[PDB]
């Protein structure tokens, strides 16, 4: 699996275990990523920070 960085145009191979490519952001700025990358698990969201998980290729 790969996922693209903090800046998109670079991307990553996740090591084994990490299935998902990740997306992190601030609830009131949702259009500013402040994360990006390979996870485990898919971060539980909360009031101010959301998460958008997804499991292909630089989906992120
Ligand atoms: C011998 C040397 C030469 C080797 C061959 C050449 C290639 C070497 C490649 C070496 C690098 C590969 C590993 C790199 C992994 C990283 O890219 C990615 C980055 O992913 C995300 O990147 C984001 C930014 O773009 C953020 O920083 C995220 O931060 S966070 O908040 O989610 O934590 C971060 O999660 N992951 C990490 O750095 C994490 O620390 C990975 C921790 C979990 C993986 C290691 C433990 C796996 C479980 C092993 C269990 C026992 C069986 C192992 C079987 C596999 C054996 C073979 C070795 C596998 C080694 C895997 C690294
Ligand atoms: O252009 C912004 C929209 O790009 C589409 C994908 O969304 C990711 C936006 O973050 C891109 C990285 O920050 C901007 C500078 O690089
Ligand atoms: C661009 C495709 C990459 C495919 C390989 C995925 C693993 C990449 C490992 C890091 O890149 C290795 C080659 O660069 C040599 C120096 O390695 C250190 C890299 O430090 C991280 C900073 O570079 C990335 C800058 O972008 C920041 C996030 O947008
Ligand atoms: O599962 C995730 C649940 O997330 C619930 C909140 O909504 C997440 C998506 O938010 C999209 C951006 O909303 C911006 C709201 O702020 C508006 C300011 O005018
Ligand atoms: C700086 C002023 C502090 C005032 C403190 C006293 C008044 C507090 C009133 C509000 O209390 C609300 C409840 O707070 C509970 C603890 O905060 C947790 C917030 O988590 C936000 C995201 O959770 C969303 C639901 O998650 C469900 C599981 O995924």
């Amino acid at each position: 699996l790969k996922c693209n960085k903090l800046v998109p145009l670079f991307y990553k191979t996740c090591p084994a275990g990490k299935n998902l490519c990740y997306k992190m952001f601030m609830v009131a700025t949702p259009k500013v990523p402040v994360k990006r990358g390979c996870i485990d698990v898919c971060p539980k969201s909360s009031l101010l920070v959301k998460y958008v998980c997804c499991n292909t290729d630089r989906c992120n």
